[PDB]
């Protein structure tokens, strides 16, 4: 099952960064629509990172859920590497907050919950995932969450736990903890002006509320995040939690 450049025509740029940009696509025979991710080799090696993607991409191609984007294969050429990826047509959640400046309850508890299964799924086959960034996370043509980053194993640094920075299994709780207070927020607990201050904000788990934030938010996102792992709930008790059963769809 061996992909070449030409079985595809290349369309307008979706979004770029660092290794490579990312195109819209559609394969020339079945006119299937997709996007097609662009790596340079040379730019892999020079971070020591193109072991870490062969393990990633073997991972991904085997997962299947609605709310994690789809790997349906790679290739390369001399020069790069190409990985072909499901298309989601509303962008990123990064880029809804910036247009709407944060999110009502409805919206949040949503996709909170839409994360939280996610992650169990993941957990079922004994996969566990890193730090998750809103501009990881893409939306179907219904609006439906994906988790979009290649993040996974069997952020500098707003989304990583205190495990992570000091020196699993519940790191994806702190995620969630993150992103819920992001959503009704409009930027993360933890962030300061520079990489010091943050590193100092999240070891000491040191965030406040804006008056605006309601009891049953505070609640979740104060459950969620404590410097000890095993402090912190199960993906269950997050899913049946009152404010999120009250406010998700
Ligand atoms: C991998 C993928 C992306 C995608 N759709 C989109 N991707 N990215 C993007 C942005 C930055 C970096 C990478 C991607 C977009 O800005 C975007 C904007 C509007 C509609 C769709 C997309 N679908 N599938």
């Amino acid at each position: 099952r061996q992909w070449a450049l030409e079985d595809f025509e290349i369309g307008r740029p979706l979004g770029k960064g660092k290794f490579g940009n990312v195109y819209l696509a559609r394969e020339k025979q079945s006119k299937f629509i997709l996007a097609l991710k662009v790596l340079f080799k040379a730019q892999l090696e020079k971070a020591g990172v193109e072991h870490q993607l062969r393990r990633e991409v073997e991972i991904q191609s085997h997962l299947r859920h609605p709310n994690i984007l789809r790997l349906y294969g790679y290739f390369h050429d001399a020069t790069r590497v190409y990985l072909i990826l499901e298309y989601a047509p509303l962008g990123t959640v990064y880029r809804e907050l910036q247009k709407l400046s944060k999110f009502d309850e409805q919206r949040t508890a949503t996709y909170i919950t839409e994360l939280a299964n996610a992650l169990s799924y993941c957990h079922s086959k004994r996969v566990i995932h890193r730090d998750i960034k809103p501009e990881n996370l893409l939306l179907g043509s219904a609006g439906e969450l994906k988790i979009a980053d290649f993040g996974w194993s069997v952020g500098t640094l707003d989304y990583l736990p205190p495990e992570m920075i000091e020196g699993d299994e519940k790191v994806d709780l702190w995620s969630l903890g993150v992103l819920c207070y992001e959503f009704l927020v409009g930027k993360p607990p933890f962030e300061a002006n520079t990489y010091q201050e943050t590193y100092k904000r999240i070891s000491r788990v040191e965030f406040t509320f804006p008056d605006f934030v309601t009891e049953g938010a505070r609640d979740l996102i104060s459950r969620l995040l404590k410097h000890n792992p095993s402090q912190r709930p199960m993906l269950r008790e997050v899913l049946e939690h009152p404010w999120i059963t009250a406010n998700s769809s």
